[PDB]
């Protein structure tokens, strides 16, 4: 239910009926030999787990000091992390006797892979969408509807990810009959939180086996990008009690903290109550966020991260969008790996704590999805570099 | 050098001494441990091998017949087979001492492989592309930029593959003391069509050990795509020996057959000689080389490799063609059916499995090699199937 004073069941009572009855399916099949048998078939011969943990020699090298891990999501099919839970939440609706599956999106990921599942399961698929970004994810829109999911663009409110979450939560209280309600990070009333976070805690599962193949050790610290913060959840998650292993959660920085354009709920936003849970919320109004990542754009973060954070298990910092840039950049041309601008946040903050440590020191950084999404964006800006043969 | 009379060395004396001593090389590391240490490394942590093997039950149910398996090229880094070579020549041009790739792309999938395991191993890069394939493949020439790669826009002859294959063999004879030309295709002068082959290998390895455990029993067909045939070579090659096992290779059929705008060189081509290769093309009455067509950007290259040609001639392997319409379509099935949008080179073989899988029982097993993901080829299908 809480993590610490944070997260919670704050809904009206249309809601509890629909979220009791999903935490008595999660209960009853979160263990069940028969579900995971299907959820780790299918995350193994159609999602492509496990993914890589890959040593970036070069770069490490380049920087001079703590060595570079990269979890590798941007391999999962559809290339980012997302999958792991939309898989994940699609069979926990099959199991239910859903038919239908519902789901926010803003950089429009979420919604790819839930459109992903969807059809993979045999499921219809809607994905609420704010119109400001419909209009600025053309393709991830296009991909979507090629899966055969619909795309209903949302009028109400700013037109963004937190109206998207609004009108799928009054959708569900109308449909939870036959529809699942598929939020895409570990944000919501409870059992959401929750239910997010351990379908993404494979992620962390994985790269700690693999850093003990590889490095007969578990890491010095772990960075993870927070936007709602799902894939930061999913790669500490396994880590928690390991005092050992540092955790850093890196924010959208966006124009400058100082600028009030930037996703930073955990750094500069205020404690309320909103979308069922109890957590850091950017403001005394809720606002749109800012960042050049379309995925660090929703105006709070989850709970657990909240938690984390006042009981100083984990740091959270930010890093802003000219950083994240040059890391998006910077890992390109040095590993082959063109990252998600979202991952690229984390990419960054790793380079700049990489060079005050040791050479014997390590860090994983959460690798959250590829850059492919991301290439009209970075066109857009790259064109407009000023002189950029010598820059 | 020879797949029954295809193959060859057709090239001036000039480049005799450089293939000679790709050759030599080869030889030396392909069986050594270091090597192969190395490739296996890069292979599994960088480009995510193994691949799974996907059943796409939905797909099968659907059409009531066979089952239909598929290898699932499209999660390899990068998002296509050409990964497993560029990797693979890339760590051989390293280890001959080599600082400097060089390679042609129709496509850009293979400029953009190449460019990434450049990247990944410090060398420099030079991909030379047809000026008319680099206004066709913008984020690809993009994606090539933003890895460090320096695209070369070729200007000469038709503008397409040909000539940028052609281009990068006048750099490789000037430049091969410190440059490797990295082939995309199981094509071109010995050893290049063994050499992709080899490194394709894999694909078909994992898929036999995977249906194995998947199954119990080998498959009865395996289908794939053949532009210059290395992700088809690839899937085959380990399931040669296998009588039972029968493999289709599938061509652009295009606009049709007879329309004379497909990429089918096995189909409808001639025996010819281009780019130092006996083999299979599509070529005129003065012995010039066609242009071809395909929605898919992939299936471009004008003729295909010696190995296929061979096993067409021996009857080891069939070969057909599928249309524009019929790629387009199962590019849009799969999509729907299983959540995995394929690559239009690959949606060729996928509407080959289906048509084939409907005739077959419900006990038989076809695997389709799925040698990419369709990312790169969504502004195509939306300029031709149109917004939803
Ligand atoms: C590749 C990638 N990496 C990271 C994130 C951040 O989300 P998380 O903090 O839940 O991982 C997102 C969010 N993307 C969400 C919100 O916009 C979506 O609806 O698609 C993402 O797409
Ligand atoms: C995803 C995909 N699948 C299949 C093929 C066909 O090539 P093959 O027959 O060598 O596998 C290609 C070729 N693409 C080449 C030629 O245009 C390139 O330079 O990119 C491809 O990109
Ligand atoms: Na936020
Ligand atoms: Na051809």
């Amino acid at each position: 239910m809480w993590f610490g004073e944070f997260g919670g069941q704050y809904v009206p009572e249309t809601l509890i009926g629909p979220l009791k009855e999903l935490e008595k399916a999660y209960k009853r099949f979160k263990d069940d030999e028969e579900f995971n048998r299907q959820l780790n078939y299918y995350l193994k011969t159609w999602a492509g787990r496990p993914t890589p943990l890959y040593y970036a020699k070069r770069l490490t090298e380049k920087i001079g000091g703590a060595k570079v891990y990269l979890k590798r999501e941007d391999l999962v099919h559809g290339g980012a992390h997302k999958t792991n839970n939309a898989i994940g939440q699609a069979l926990l609706a099959k199991f239910m006797g859903k038919t239908r599956l519902i789901a926010e999106t803003g950089a429009g990921q979420h919604g790819v892979a839930t459109a992903m599942a969807g059809a993979l399961l045999g499921m219809k698929v809607d994905i609420y969408m704010g119109a400001e970004d419909v209009e600025r994810q053309k393709m991830n829109v296009f991909r979507m509807k090629l899966l055969g999911a619909n795309v209903i663009p949302v009028n109400s409110g700013s037109r963004t990810l937190k109206d998207a979450i609004n009108e799928a939560l009054r959708d569900w209280v109308a449909t939870f009959e036959y529809t699942h309600y598929l939020i895409g990070s570990v944000v919501g009333p409870h059992p959401y939180p929750t239910i997010v976070r351990d379908f993404q805690s494979v992620i962390g599962r994985e790269a700690k086996a693999q850093i003990l193949e590889a490095e007969g050790q578990l890491p010095d610290v772990i960075v993870a990008c927070v936007g709602g913060g799902s894939n930061a959840m999913g790669i500490f998650y396994p880590f928690v009690n390991d005092k050992k292993v540092k955790l850093v959660g890196v924010e959208a920085g966006g124009k400058g903290l100082e600028s009030g354009k930037h996703s930073a709920s955990l750094n500069a936003g205020q404690v309320g109550v909103s979308h069922g849970m109890l957590s850091y919320f950017l403001q005394g109004q809720i606002k749109p966020s800012h960042s050049i990542a379309p995925g660090l754009d929703y105006p709070g973060v989850g709970p657990e991260h909240a938690y984390l954070k006042k009981i100083q298990r984990a740091e959270y910092v930010a890093v802003t969008d000219e950083e994240a840039l040059k890391a998006f950049h910077e890992l390109s041309r040095t590993e082959g790996i063109i990252p998600a601008l979202e991952s690229a946040h984390a990419v960054a903050y790793a380079m700049k704590l990489a060079k005050e440590m040791s050479r014997d020191e390590i860090i994983i950084v959460n690798l959250s999805g590829r850059g492919d999404k991301d290439l009209d964006i970075v066109l857009k800006v790259s064109g407009n570099v000023l002189e950029h043969h010598h820059h």
